[PDB]
RNA sequence: GUUUUCGGAACUGAGGCCAUGAUUAAGAGGGACGGCCGGGGGCAUUCGUAUUGCGCCGCUAGAGGUGAAAUUCUUGGACCG
């Protein structure tokens, strides 16, 4: 918990996936090869209801949890790595990264680099249901 | 009583004469030639993510899914990186 760092002059990076869905929101933060983890907050976490999980206001409380958590651990700067589902579902971003950026800026958490790094392929395999779709 | 004018027809050779003898190349068609064009066809080769499973590392109690839930997988470490 004790390093012999510069806090004035200098800062230190660290990396922070935020993959979000229609259905849940992650808000992992790692270091900056992304093998070592750091804190690892969901949307489960906050909000015990299973209608909104994905809610934007759960994971605005994810991205204060885990930047209270980075402050006492002394992490001070973060490059977002931005990721939807991915794969054949969606390409769009959940409803929770757009609170989840604002809450991790509104904390006095440094940004570095932003980038959007989501699964996309080349003409993968067949997507879920029928021919005819899921017809609700 | 020979052999003639008393004469009915097939075939070949030499020369001359013919206005010596073949209508066109269809905004018909076929074919040749030259420069190309094309996710046209067959065979071989090569690349790109993505999906699933497995191996290792790290921290965590939830993850998935729905209009809402459960069946489903989880401190024997799920999910995420």
């Amino acid at each position: 918990s004790l390093g012999p760092q510069v806090a004035e002059g200098e800062n230190v990076f660290g990396v922070c996936h935020i993959f979000a869905s229609f259905n849940d929101t992650f808000v992992h933060v790692t270091d900056l090869s992304g093998k070592e983890t750091i804190c690892r907050v969901t949307g489960g976490m906050k909000v015990k209801a299973d209608r909104d999980e994905s809610s934007p206001y759960a994971a605005m409380l994810a991205a204060q949890d885990v930047a209270q958590r980075c402050k006492e651990l002394g992490i001070t700067a973060l490059h977002i790595k931005l990721r939807a589902t991915g794969g054949n579902r969606t390409k769009t971003p959940g409803p929770g990264a757009q609170s989840a950026l604002r809450a991790l800026a509104r904390s006095g958490m440094k940004i570095g680099r932003i980038e959007d790094v989501t699964p996309i392929p080349s003409d993968s395999t067949r997507r879920k249901g029928g021919r005819r779709g899921r017809r609700l």
